[PDB]
């Protein structure tokens, strides 16, 4: 029972994460620690009403990314949903779905990505966001619902992650409020990198323990 | 677009029939052809709005039985909830759910009805119900979580079945408020049976073309 899912907040160095059917809000200090829970770990159906009768409430969110202002893209299994996530309050609400994969994104029909996707983050870039699945990853554009290039393997993307625990997949992710960074978790790791829509990046300080750099989260994970 | 699930209702000669996302309330008039259709068809959605945000409401039902008082297990794929349907009313809700079937009922664990079940009707004995999967039955009691017996092709409990199309599966059921009798669907067939808990076991007419027999239902199958 690591981190499962998570997406950048709105409000300014916050995150949302999601492990088993909890989830915690955090203030996530990028580039110290100092990172601190601001609320949680609470289930799922309790922190979001609108969630409490789906089955989102029920098992929790094994998927997300943000997209624009309150909202954000979640998932379970096939199924996903947008939400507005209404941080700091009890206003949450579905917006889209919850529908299939396939009908949301009709793109990823007969593809790996149908049956469910492992990790995604949101991109600098217009409506662009990186979703990953096994050992590959796709990029859309959430608003014209399309793919904008071939999937391929994680590392034919990112170069960095060639020769790490990463290479295979990865559990969760979401980008950072600082500029084309974004964090990857995979078990008890986790890396912090700087991408560039186009090719050629980096891994900012390898691939570390998460206890060890997210104190806030000493007593949380791993979930029983 | 048939006939997927249908249940019986607590009020006198009232059944429920699903089909696609949509469902109607039905006068089925047993015995008789004056049947009459008292509301719909309408949208899940619409009808039960403890629905519209679930994947029960996007999708629809695909397998049903009522219980006891004003409650009936609902069905989508591997998912399923048991909701107070509140007849002739809003006021409907959730009781219990959406949850996978294997955690509701987990004597299904590694059987066929693990990811679905076809359909399924109310028996008169107990808290019993027969459900159906492919060309296999099962007998439970849902009061007391339990598999009555081993799982059974249908033939070896419905002898009466054998020869027909429906030896290889129903799509959709409902016990009938007539002691000892329930429907079976499938395709633009139906036929009546008296089933006897325990015992063998017959068939009331034969088979029948569903259209003849239903013309409450004239505009409403096959559905687009
Ligand atoms: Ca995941
Ligand atoms: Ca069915
Ligand atoms: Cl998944
Ligand atoms: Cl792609
Ligand atoms: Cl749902
Ligand atoms: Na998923």
């Amino acid at each position: 029972g690591y981190i499962n899912a998570a997406f950048r907040s709105s409000r300014n160095n916050e995150a949302y994460l999601f492990i088993n059917d909890k989830y915690v809000l955090l203030d996530y200090a990028p580039g110290t620690s100092n990172d601190k829970v601001l609320y949680g770990p609470s289930f799922v159906r309790d922190g979001y009403k609108s969630l409490a009768k789906t089955i989102f409430g029920t098992y929790g969110i094994d998927c997300s990314f943000d997209t624009e202002y309150n909202e954000a893209f979640i998932f379970y299994e096939n199924f996903c949903a947008r939400i507005d996530y209404a941080p700091h309050s009890d206003k949450d609400k579905i917006i889209s779905g919850p529908k299939k994969i396939a009908d949301m994104f009709p793109f990823f029909k007969g593809t790996v990505f149908e049956n469910g996707i492992d990790a995604a983050f949101r991109s600098t870039k217009g409506k662009e966001v990186y979703l990953f699945k096994g050992d590959k990853y796709a990029r859309i554009d959430y608003l014209t619902n399309r793919l904008v290039q071939n999937k391929s393997i994680s590392d034919t993307g990112f170069p960095c992650l060639r020769g790490t625990i990463f290479e295979a997949g990865m559990d969760s992710a979401f980008a950072s409020h600082k500029t084309n960074e974004a964090y990857l978790f995979k078990g008890e790791y986790y890396a912090r990198i700087n991408f560039t829509p186009g090719s050629t990046n980096d891994i900012m300080g390898g691939v570390k323990k998460t206890l060890d750099y997210w104190p806030s989260l000493r007593g949380i994970i791993p979930l029983e």
